[PDB]
DNA sequence: TTAGTATATGTGCTGCCGAAGTTAGCACGCTTTCCACAAGATATATAAAGCCAAGAAATCGAAATACTTTCAAGTTA
């Protein structure tokens, strides 16, 4: 059952937040073929709950960041669809204008998202000393460059 | 040492399309923040009338019966 295969893969991803490899998936479920496992992984990547990483050991399939929530009001869709580039920037930070241009969302919407994230302690706003024009948003856990 | 060969040497050729310059005589006619200074938002008479929305009473509109008229067919003659 492909639904059961996807559920088991999601459970394995939950158990291993750092990601799982095809070897681990096969060791956990050896009675299923590599073709079925690949079809399940493709369906998961198409529906958008897993992300692929290329490490020196091979391929890793990690559950998308959804448990860490700072903006639950409305929908987690925009929350994660902003946190993606927020994390991508991370140490270097990113201005509000750049966040708006990358999200293609209204200024009011992005401001609400940022305010909710700051209220739930997921992002920190720091004044850019190089160009004191706007405040860049970074991850609360990362050290400011 | 000398004839054959490769190179650059400036030169001189070709097109290359474009460059300046031309075309004659009158009368009409937005964003971030950041910033600082002063302006909401506040009690309080206070007389005054006009306004804008619940209730209570009133009367208009008219509908379902009660009178009179009217036929029309039938009676005492």
């Amino acid at each position: 059952d492909p639904v059961e295969i996807e559920n088991r893969i999601i459970e394995l991803c939950h158990q291993f937040p750092h990601g799982i490899t095809d070897q681990v998936i096969q060791n956990e479920m050896p009675h299923i073929e590599a073709q079925q496992r690949a079809v399940a992984i493709n369906r998961l990547l198409s529906m958008g709950q897993l992300d692929l990483l290329r490490s020196n050991t091979g391929l890793l399939y990690r559950i998308k960041d959804s448990q860490n929530a700072g903006k639950m009001k409305g929908s987690d869709n925009q929350e994660k669809l902003v946190y993606q580039i927020i994390e991508d920037a991370g140490n270097k930070g990113i201005w509000s204008r750049d966040i708006r241009y990358k999200s293609n969302l209204p200024l009011t919407e992005i401001n609400k998202i940022l305010k909710n994230l700051e209220s739930k302690k997921l992002i920190k706003a720091v004044k850019s000393v190089a160009a004191s024009k706007k405040k860049v948003y970074m991850l609360y856990n990362l050290q400011p460059d």
